[PDB]
Formats: structure tokens, sequence, C-alpha cells
């Protein structure tokens, strides 16, 4: 398996990963090549399909004209997977729209068909041993999975010999509980992948490691000191939100309730739900009313941004901030949430000054709500630094970039290509 590590049975968590030797903050616990992976549609042309390297002047697949490569070698290496989509993409035309989960599952089945034996990605845990939580799925969940299976048959029937329906349901549930989004240095979505050895790690809201990505390779580095015998815990979710929100998401997606220190004590929750200390104290029921409102408007915005204009979205953020502010301080995570969304739609609108203005009032609370080494914090420092540099505020830009580097050296490793790029952006 992996030196200095050991698969074991973690009480109340099923199987987990334990350390057999000490690891210091920044040490590399291990690296894991992707078992199967797929680049998200919106990043085609920016990244190489095979190795995920970002560069300009990628070779275009002459066949489908929708898959870009470093060279003919990367193209050849990606052909066993790319042929699943090359011709269907041109035949279906505009009707080709499988969800990313379907694309990934199709590549999983292909990888099992050609490489049925244990891969180097499965040193400690094989794909077939994945947890499915089949018995927990309600009818709504089952019907969503059945819709994905229907799409799988619809777009990938010519190249894959499919197992029976039951097995496909198990596979999709396993993907939903073990899949891994790949994000860039600004936590922008690059694609989805299966990292069997990485999936073994259980969740904690105070994790001791962070998973970063070097192309299609997952790397796992410590963000706290790990001693022999201690279990290795990563985070599955955004840690910004209070305990009940986190466990709502964990129950919904992974079907378990977390009992880590943050969940048991809920101490940071008080900072996260900051109430204005005004002459008139809000009553508890008014607080809970505004909290419910906040959680509702967050979901409403997730929906609205698919069919609404950017300015309409900014209006939603501005109006919700005013209403919520009557009760919530600006450091409240629901205010920060709407500020972050406003920053994103301003970034899309290319209003760099506006987005910078929002980002400035986001990093101060962000830094304290998130753990010491957090990719969310690093990415915010990086976005800020790049806006500063773009608007020629070099002094403040360099400051922000160094803060990002300080966290990334730990999480990504000091020799990571991203850090080289950022140091170039300081010297240029
Ligand atoms: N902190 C935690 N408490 C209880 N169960 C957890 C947990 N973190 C992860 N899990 C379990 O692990 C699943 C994710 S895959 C992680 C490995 C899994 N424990 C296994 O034996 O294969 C979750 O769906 C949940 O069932
Ligand atoms: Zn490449
Ligand atoms: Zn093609
Ligand atoms: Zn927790």
């Amino acid at each position: 398996g992996l030196g200095g590590l050991e698969r074991f049975c973690s009480p109340g968590k099923g199987r987990g990963l334990r350390a057999l030797q000490p690891f210091q903050v920044g040490d590399l616990l291990f690296s894991c090549p992707a078992y199967a992976y797929v680049l998200t549609v919106n990043e085609r042309g920016n990244h190489c399909e095979y190795c995920f390297t970002r560069k300009e002047g990628l070779s275009k697949c002459g066949r489908c004209k929708q898959a870009f490569y470093c060279n003919v070698e990367c193209q050849k290496e990606d052909w066993p997977m790319h042929k699943l989509e090359c011709s269907p993409m041109v035949v279906f035309g505009e009707n080709w729209n499988p969800s990313e989960t379907v694309r990934l599952t199709a590549r999983i089945l292909a990888k099992q068909k050609i490489h049925p034996e244990r891969t180097p990605s499965e040193k400690l845990l094989a794909v077939k041993e994945f947890e499915s939580h089949l018995d927990k799925l309600d009818n709504e969940k089952k019907d969503l999975i059945q819709s994905d299976i229907a799409a799988l048959h619809h777009f990938y029937s010519k190249h894959l010999g499919f197992p029976d329906n039951d097995s496909l349901v198990v596979l999709f549930a396993q993907v939903n509980c073990n899949g891994a989004t790949i994000e860039d240095e600004e936590l922008s979505h690059l694609g989805s992948a299966i990292f069997p050895d990485v999936a073994l790690m259980n969740h904690s809201c105070c994790p001791n490691v962070i998973v970063t990505y070097k192309g299609t390779l997952a790397e796992v580095r410590a963000v706290q000191e790990i001693k022999p015998g201690e279990e290795v815990f990563t985070s599955y979710i955004d840690l910004l939100y209070p305990t009940e929100d986190r466990n709502d998401r964990l129950r919904d997606s992974y079907f378990f309730t977390c009992e880590c220190q943050e969940c048991t004590t809920k101490d940071k929750d008080k900072a996260k739900v900051e109430i204005r200390k005004l002459s008139d104290p809000p009553k508890a029921e008014a607080i809970r009313d505004m909290v419910r409102y906040a959680r509702n408007v967050i979901e409403e915005f997730r929906r609205a941004k698919h069919y609404k204009s950017p300015s309409e979205l900014l209006e939603i953020c501005e109006l919700s901030q005013e209403k919520m502010s009557s009760v919530f301080e600006d450091s409240n995570v629901y205010m920060l949430h709407m500020m972050y969304q406003a920053m994103g739609v301003c970034l899309y609108m290319q209003d760099w000054e506006g987005a910078l203005q929002y980002g400035q009032k986001i990093i101060k609370p962000y830094s304290k709500h998130y753990p010491l080494y957090s990719l969310n914090v690093a990415s915010m420092w990086l976005k800020l630094g790049r806006l500063y540099m773009g608007l020629e505020h070099k002094a403040a830009g360099e400051k922000a970039l160094k803060k990002a580097i300080a966290i990334m050296e730990v999480a990504h490793g000091k020799d990571h290509p991203y850090i080289s790029e950022i140091k170039q952006e300081i010297e240029s």
C-alpha cells in the first residue's frame, strides 16, 4: 500500500486511513493518480484534455473539434476515453448535454473494461470496494439516479457493454459518495475524477490534511501535525457555514452526521452568526427568522443565476444585504456569502473595481472563519492580488500574493507549479 500509512476500521466511520509515522505541517502524506477523470465542458480550450495542463495553442481534435491537447502524444493517450464522446458529440450536435456525473461514470466503466485488475490508483482501496449507501436512498434520490442511468444509455450505448440496472444504480451511488471535483488555484472547477486511495479518508470539520492537484495527480499534505496512530481526516465541504448547515449538507450528500470538535462544541458558530449589538437587542425569534430567510435566499440565488441577468443578480445581493444587515453584522457568513456572489457577478461583468471593493470586505472575516491553511482563503488572497496587479496597485498586490503563497506552500508544496507562476507575477 503506502509507506507510513495503513487502512484500518475507524469506529463509527467504517474504513479510514491511519498514520504509522509522524507527519509535520506541510509533509506529503501521499499522491494518487486519477483512476478516471473528465474535464468540465466550460474549460475546453484552456486546459489539455489528457493531463490538465493549462496553456494556449492546444491542438484541436480534428474529428469533433471540441477537445484540445498539448500535442499528438496527449491526444493518443486520451483517445481510449475520448472516443466515448468524439463521434457522439458531433452526431448529437446541440442535443449532446450529459451531466458531468454521467461522463465520469462512463469513463469508470470503460476503465474497468480495459483494466479490470488493481490499478496504481487502488493501492489501499479498489473502486469495486466503494461505499454506495444504496439502502439509504429515498425515492427522489433513486429517481435522480435512474435519470442519470437513462442518460448513460442515451449517450454512451455504442462503446460500453452495460451491466444490469441494479449494478449501475450501485455505481452511480458510489460515484456520488466518492467522487472528487478538481479545482484550480482560484478554486474554479476544472473537472471531476475518481481517486480511490484518496476516497478512503474520512471527513472532519477540523481536518489535518488538504488534497491538492498536480494535473490529474491528487496530493495529500498535512495542515496539522499528525502523530502515529492518529486518523487522517480531510474536509468534504465548504467549512464557512455553521454546524447545522454543514451537517445538513453532509447528511444529504454523504448520509452521515459529523461529531468533530467544531460540530460538538459549535464555538465558531457564534462568530459566524454575528448579530449587531444595537441598543435594541434582536429577539431570538427575529434572529431565527432572518437566519431562515438567509438560507432561503441562498438557494433562490443558486437557481436564479441560470436564467437571470448579472445586474438582476447584483440587485438580489444588494437588497438581501440591506434586509439582513438590519440584524446581521457584516462579518456574518450569510452577508459574506452574498458579498462573494456579488464579487463573482462583477468579475463576470468585468467591473474589476467593484469586485475588488467586495473582496476587500470579504477576506478580513474569511481568514478567521476558515482553518489556518484553507484553499478558500488562499484563493481569495490570489483573486485579490491579481485584481490589484491588474489595476496596477503593485504594493497591495504583492502583499496579497505573499499571503496566498504563505498558505499554498503548505497546502500545495513549495515546488508546485502554481507557486512558480505566482512568483513570476510578483517579479514581472
Ligand atoms: N466524520 C464522519 N463520521 C461518520 N462517517 C463518516 C465521516 N466521514 C466520512 N464518513 C463516511 O464515509 C463516507 C465517505 S467515503 C470515506 C470512506 C468510508 N468511511 C469507507 O469506509 O469507505 C461517507 O458517506 C460516510 O458514510
Ligand atoms: Zn497534455
Ligand atoms: Zn474528438
Ligand atoms: Zn464536524
